[PDB]
């Protein structure tokens, strides 16, 4: 079975950057949608695998990636956010940011960059490229997962799907994206960071 | 130059199905975004064509389709909607619907079908397949145009991009999709229809 | 376990249309490659499913579709070919061809059409669209299966991957495509046809 | 007008690695195909741009990228190959290879890696990522150009489209890929390299 994470703060705790109406729905109506369909599909995909049924296995695949990836994209997100989060990453992570984007503000535009240009629905990502032992920004389509689709390890991800900001910023994706920095829980983005080791 | 169509009714005129806050923004902040970037890109793409510069031509391509298709997808949409629109297509169009989906409610389910399943951002489409002289439902990704990407002729399209319903239906795409029928200006969907001739 | 079909004729039996060097390799070196990797992957995909491991499940997906689809695309192919095959489809199938493409020669160009324009590697397909009870030509990318990716039922498929003709027609895909008609086992393309029933 | 480059050696000059039957056809029948269709399409695309005809512009797009990118992918290729080419990149380029893949054999494996895994038709690429001032291996689909589609600068590319090796290595892509090293004209791959400057 797969289950919906409780988010590490109330809905309320990310005001004013992200309002609680958006957190209310992102977690409960949105993320829960994916977990449940992940479950129905994975269910169906251990049945069809078992029969060796390669066309219904291939047919259950976009379903599996949308909800699969939609479950794990949004599960990393809540953790990347926190009220006593925010500011700039201390220590090691910061230094890697410095070593790879030149400076934290250069790193910040480079990620607003990726995120603000997702044509349609998708995500912006600060990832880790462990074959090259460095940071790496990537943007992903729909709920297409960073590691499931590129092999890069997710440290920080930004949802730019309209359901993530619209009820608040309306058409202005980059306003959302500016608010977002203030709740970025660098203490966890670092934990993910450290996990990766050279 | 490309210019933003005025929509054929005030924002207000599609209440309660689509509220005027949504119409206000879809036309003004959203569609206008695409026209203007269409223009900057087409500008740049007659410069680079002129230099025979095939890599910057290929680079301006997703930009051109997003805003190109985003301009023409949304320009057909306003025309497919009207207050004294709605109900059931009379005459010829209805009959083709009957001949191709069996009945208008079978046709309606088949198009909610397409639309409600757009993984991510995209559109549901009642099109015309002129190589086979019949109707044809198609769903398109992002602002990927029906005829620019499939050759099918657009008669009726439904935006299922979240920016089309979210401020009102929130996570409930199919509620939007049920409201939508009541403003469907069949008189124009028919005009597009007739244009196609066998 | 998945196993390689024996092909229903010797390599030799499709001369001169397709030479036996090509049949030798298509079946033995090519198709067998896919079956074996289908097996290793499906193996790995019942392990990771079992652990509920959604990122390695999503990572095994292009592997599964390439070899999955590559196994079932090529398994339908051999059956669509035969020496005492060829000519035009008798009875019902022919009539559906007449009803959907106007005539067998109109149907033949419409399928050379699809096949000859596969940008890169892929397949041309005479399929069945069972939601609309009619024939339907479709072209698929790489070893992307007709029914696994579109829901259409495969009656006749043409490989236009270069490995299918190159050792013989070299750069001339459409020469291959003309030869191909002469070995088209219409007796089986019909059996697939009939299976579909309205 | 666009014109076919003469290749910098006779067909013959890359034996035994790539045979002259393959060079004969790659340059003459294959690359020439793309130049000519580039030309017809670019022609049509300055007509339709001129009329502001956004759906026929979007329709001429896959045509333009296939032949556009197919023209420029194959034009860089001939230059990356030479008889008095081969071996090990001297100086600066070598050092960047050392700095980015650890060693030239690690770099070689990493690029056979990319190339040998192109599902279907495509290319493996040693590129330059000028926003990060370093080397970067990328693999591209069909004739999808490195810089036109990723912004990375092409220094060395390997065609793994079957038309590049099949008449010689048949199903064995990696044999082709091993032969390939021996004709790699490092003197030019370096010139492209140096052009990029930090
Ligand atoms: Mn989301
Ligand atoms: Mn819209
Ligand atoms: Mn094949
Ligand atoms: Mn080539």
């Amino acid at each position: 079975k797969h289950s919906l994470p409780d988010l590490p703060y109330d809905y309320g705790a990310l005001e004013p950057h992200i309002n609680a109406q958006i957190m209310q729905l992102h977690h409960s109506k949105h993320h829960a949608a994916y977990v449940n369909n992940l479950n129905v599909t994975e269910e169906k995909y251990q049945e069809a695998l078992a029969k060796g049924d390669v066309t219904a296995q291939i047919a259950l695949q976009p379903a599996l990636k949308f909800n699969g990836g939609g479950h794990i994209n949004h599960s990393i997100f809540w953790t990347n956010l926190s009220p006593n989060g925010g500011g700039e990453p201390k220590g090691e992570l910061l230094e890697a940011i410095k070593r790879d984007f030149g400076s934290f503000d250069k790193f910040k535009e480079k990620l607003t960059a990726a995120s603000v240009g997702v044509q349609g629905s998708g995500w912006g990502w600060l990832g880790f490229n462990k074959e090259r032992g460095h940071l790496q920004i990537a943007a992903c389509p729909n709920q297409d997962p960073l590691q499931g689709t590129t092999g890069l390890i997710p440290l920080l991800g930004i949802d730019v799907w309209e359901h993530a900001y619209y009820l608040q910023y309306k058409n202005v994706r980059p306003d959302y994206l500016k608010a977002i920095w203030n709740v970025i829980n660098w203490e966890n983005v670092t934990e993910r960071y450290m996990a990766c080791k050279k």
